[PDB]
């Protein structure tokens, strides 16, 4: 339709992530944006844990564009993983037009976490979005605790969650992500 793209990055601060963890995780946030700055993409990051921080909305993306300076006073929380809140919280606090969402673009998350949710609830309000689910790190080592990340996603879950076994791994994910940008 409008082929505008508002696109949130929703990551953890759980405390089970070590200082250069939570760094590669905003390395791979800067390294998309960068790849994608002046396109028709438009930014958000918020992080999540026990509680939630909009760490920059659409309308600070499109005024300072940076993503180094956008994403360089991020403290890590520390706490839980409250995933479906956080979910929650995007839909109906992030993507909202006085905050600079396009109400008719694609709404798009990406959710990064290293960890199994710590809460419970429905994510009807976020169904409109949608939804990938990178999960990272030996707590998704078993199958069963893959496939809890499958209520999170859109569907099939075969192309909407990604495992990663490690952090380096993000690499590798933009490796592939850049093998598919066309100009269209
Ligand atoms: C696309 C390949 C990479 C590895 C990936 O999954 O990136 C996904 C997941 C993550 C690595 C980053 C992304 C950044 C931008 C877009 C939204 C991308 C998904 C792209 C697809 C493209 C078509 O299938 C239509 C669509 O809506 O989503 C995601
Ligand atoms: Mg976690």
């Amino acid at each position: 339709g409008s082929g505008n793209v508002d696109l949130v990055f929703l990551f953890d601060g759980s405390m089970s992530l070590q200082p250069d963890e939570f760094q590669k995780i905003l390395d791979f946030m800067k390294d998309v944006m960068k790849k994608l700055s002046n396109t028709s993409y438009q930014f958000a990051a918020v992080q999540f844990s026990t509680s939630y921080k909009t760490e920059f909305d659409f309308s600070d993306y499109v005024k300072r564009k940076d993503p180094d300076a956008l994403l360089k006073h991020v403290k890590h929380m520390l706490l839980l993983t409250n995933t479906f809140g956080a979910i929650n919280y995007v839909a109906t606090e992030v993507f909202r037009e006085e905050l600079g969402a396009r109400p008719d673009a694609t709404k798009v998350l990406i959710i990064i976490t290293d960890g199994e949710a710590t809460d419970s609830g429905n994510i009807d309000a976020a169904k409109d979005i949608i939804r990938y689910i990178i999960g990272i790190g030996k707590h998704f080592q078993t199958k069963e605790s893959q496939e809890t990340l499958h209520k999170f996603a859109s569907k099939p879950a075969s192309e909407f969650v990604k495992i990663l076994d490690t952090f380096e791994k993000l690499k590798d994910l933009f490796t592939e992500l850049q093998k598919k940008i066309y100009v269209i």
